[PDB]
């Protein structure tokens, strides 16, 4: 049997590919003359899959879709305080207003606009890094998240460098307020080469997936970025990535994204998917017309949204069974606050230690313990109450994939209170992830 | 034993409660004279738990934290097209600029600001509804989500109605552009009454949870709002709920929220928690000082954020075992796109039907299937590959959904297709669906 996702994409490409509105970026001949009859799409999942269709293997310069990655690199190389001193978090469009530097926050609005992107490149490796070290760094971060060594399209680079007065203007203004210590030319050149890095629809998807998983590469399971960094990046993409798109992106689509004038759209939906779309022609706001439309279709057809409550929750509890005096509590999944909270509810429900009159309905619902949990997604937490003198509780973490420090602290505290009740607790933790 | 979360909250209240900066809302004596020495907090989970501490049961007027709820009622009552024609989605602060209405659409920026909130109240029941019906509707929607009949604090209402020139100004301007049809006085009165609705920290937490779960009441499991409506509300809260707060709320805290000048803060983090906080004194932008500070601490201490990847994912596959010619594939959890994608991967991985030389690291990782899974998330999806891994074709696949809590139409459509294809391979599929959640 073939996977149905790739078929949906193939169908989507055929449907939306029936037309080709807008026009390629006209600012440089290499892009203006680019073949418009191309349309590809790729989805990278945490399950390590890559569902594609169309020209998802055709290279094109990433352009502004590079901004979220050099931003992550800067945060990693310098720390939040250093980066935040130069780049703000204020949602904004590209139009430059000197008041953002002279007043307000006294720094370029955010990393998604050119002024912020320029300050990010200036920040890359370190305070006194050379231009080559910084470009290498920009190329490296993107290559590491893509899973392969990427190259810069020097032809595109040279063409753009001939028509960069606006970017040079921004860089000079930044210098005058101290945001850039190096020359306008040096930083613009780095930013332009950064934008000229060649990637495929598939590359973007995987790179986006790395952000969507909270910093974990979906193909290797290796942590590429601190979750705190990946979260900041996707947060900024949400607020400003599609600032000038029709309607209101977060509300309408709910998929953090960023387009590039060469036709590539990057998407990163936390906990679910990395997205890459390629279609040369741009709409009037400057985003890939079909790339944008494809994202709106993915969001609608698959009911994907930053706001949908798809969490582990009570499923963190695989089951709770009792054998006379001892109870077996097996956990599973990616446990964080939500999962750990559910685990504590189960422990507390063992009885090893609102007003019902006010909410009669809440009591009746709570009566059918299993039904309420099903309509709520409480996993097997309700089994704990069913199990409930208990003298021993075996805590099995074999099925738990991973857990963050918050989850560890909460469960650890849960274990302490169980013992404080006079209950023996043995933790079966084969890959010892609890400590 | 005692649940540790309530203890955490109790400690948080004790700590943050060591100081009481700012001042109560000075615009009306009822709020200006309110006992400032009060601080409560409550968390309502999807499981159906309510962890609280401090003065979490002291009533106060919900004020602006009423906005997301009336907005939901309007969407439910009139539909998206009708509401969107009068209420925008443009993020904005409370400062009013006439230019916002001079656009082609002629509508205030969003439902979180007063102007948009007045437009929302005007849409509440229908085109010809009366003032009384609209107020009843506002009180009702909040009551339905809170789980109990709420009442309006008329003393606060009368007090504020005596100093409503600014809102009357907004109302008049909105009528001027056709956003409001009834009198400025009638719409302002309804909005003020709406803000005078009495709730406790606990009420807010539960109300917020209804939004966080996508419209399902955490205590009864009953759907109170279409998920699509809940999503729109939380999106709008995210973009403008804390617009003028220090820093940038979404990035720093990541918890969709809204404060009220009476001291109450409403929080709603999708899939994880409904938050209600109460602390009378306000900071300089007009938000509850400790209420906001408590939300920042909840986000940091529990590492909660709208951007975390806390999804079922591969865990949707409880396990995949094999007995000769048949495979037992058991699913579980709340299944939507994410889980269904994983289920399809498991089905495909049974083998009933990138370049390795380019990504040698990807191959090596794909070798230790179990390790790659734990590190990523795939739950037991990998057991399918192990099941396919030397003697005999798979003839039957038992698809058990007993552990599945629920599934949306997308997961329902994806799994049905995967099953049809398995069958097309000549594999027998018997779906064990006791509560039959797969059909439709």
């Amino acid at each position: 049997m073939r996977h149905p996702i790739p078929d949906y994409l193939a169908s989507l490409v055929t449907e939306l590919g029936a037309v080709n509105p807008g026009e390629t970026a006209q600012y440089i001949p290499v892009l203006a003359e680019a073949d418009p009859d191309r349309f590809g799409i790729a989805l990278a999942t945490p399950t390590g899959r890559l569902h594609c269709a169309g020209d998802a293997d055709v290279e094109f310069t990433i352009q502004s879709a590079s901004k979220p990655f050099t931003y992550a690199a800067a945060l990693v190389d310098r720390g939040f305080a250093a980066v935040d001193r130069q780049v703000g978090l204020n949602p904004s469009g590209e139009a430059f207003n000197e008041l953002s530097l002279e007043a307000e926050s006294h720094r370029p609005d955010n990393a998604m606009i050119n002024a912020g992107a320029l300050a990010v490149h200036q920040l890359l490796v370190g305070p006194e890094a050379s231009r080559k070290e910084r470009l290498d760094r920009a190329v490296e971060i993107m290559s590491l998240l893509a899973g392969r060594r990427l190259s810069v399209d020097w032809e595109t680079y040279e063409s753009e460098m001939a028509v960069s007065d606006r970017n040079l203007s921004l860089a000079h203004m930044l210098r005058s307020y101290g945001v850039l210590q190096d020359s306008a030319e040096e930083i613009v050149a780095g930013y332009v080469a950064q934008c000229a890095v060649l990637v495929t629809v598939k590359d973007l998807a995987v790179m986006g997936a790395c952000l969507a998983t909270g910093g974990i590469h979906p193909m290797t399971g290796e942590r590429m970025l601190p979750s705190i960094v990946a979260r900041r990046v996707v947060s900024v993409m949400t607020s400003s990535g599609m600032y000038d798109a029709a309607g209101q992106w977060l509300a309408d689509v709910g998929i953090p994204a960023k387009s590039g004038v060469a036709g590539g759209v990057l998407g990163a939906l936390p906990g679910r998917v990395g997205i890459g779309v390629f279609s040369p022609r741009l709409d009037e706001v400057g985003n890939s017309a079909r790339g944008v439309l494809a994202c709106r279709r993915l969001s609608e057809d698959f009911r994907l949204h930053l706001m949908d409550g798809d969490s582990l929750g009570g499923t963190a509890v695989r089951f709770v069974e009792r054998e006379g005096d001892r109870v077996f509590l097996h956990l599973q999944g990616v446990i964080r606050f939500g999962g750990a909270e559910a685990v504590l509810d189960a422990l507390t429900d063992l009885r090893t230690g609102w007003d019902a009159a006010v909410y009669p309905r809440w009591q009746e619902a709570a009566a059918d313990r299993a039904a309420l949990s099903a309509a709520t997604g409480g996993g097997a937490v309700h089994e704990a109450a069913a199990a409930a003198p208990i003298r021993t509780v075996v805590l099995n973490l074999a099925r738990v994939d991973r857990i963050d420090d918050v989850g560890r602290r909460l469960i650890a505290e849960g274990v302490r209170r169980l013992q404080a009740d006079g209950v023996r607790v043995e933790v079966e933790d084969p890959e010892r992830i609890l400590p």
